[PDB]
């Protein structure tokens, strides 16, 4: 069973922890990767009711299982905060335009 399901993409808790660790490391070092500069601030315009405090940062999680290093980030993202706490897993899949919906 999937711990998080983003459209057709299936992720386990370890998939998320691994992606999150990479994104947080970059955040701590003040570095970014890719043309859209990840990780970067996630404003939560969608208004998700996250259990942890802001600020939030978004970082791509790939269905291939690899850690994001550049190029297309796909539709999925892990959202973490300043204390490296997982806020949630979100996706562009099933959402209009560049909006997000939560992975179930
Ligand atoms: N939909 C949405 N986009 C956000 C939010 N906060 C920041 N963004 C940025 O606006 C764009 C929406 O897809 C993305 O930038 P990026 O394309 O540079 O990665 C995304 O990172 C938010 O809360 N909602
Ligand atoms: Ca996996």
């Amino acid at each position: 069973a999937c711990d998080y399901t983003c459209g057709s993409n299936c992720y386990s808790s370890s998939d998320v922890s691994t992606a999150q660790a990479a994104g947080y490391k970059l955040h701590e070092d003040g570095e970014t990767v890719g043309s859209n500069s990840y990780p970067h601030k996630y404003n939560n315009y969608e208004g998700f009711d996250f259990s942890v405090s802001s600020p939030y940062y978004e970082w791509p999680i790939l269905s291939s299982g690899d850690v994001y290093s550049g190029g297309s980030p796909g539709a999925d993202r892990v959202v973490f905060n300043e204390n490296n706490q997982l806020a949630g897993v979100i996706t562009h899949t099933g959402a209009s335009g560049n909006n997000f919906v939560e992975c179930t």
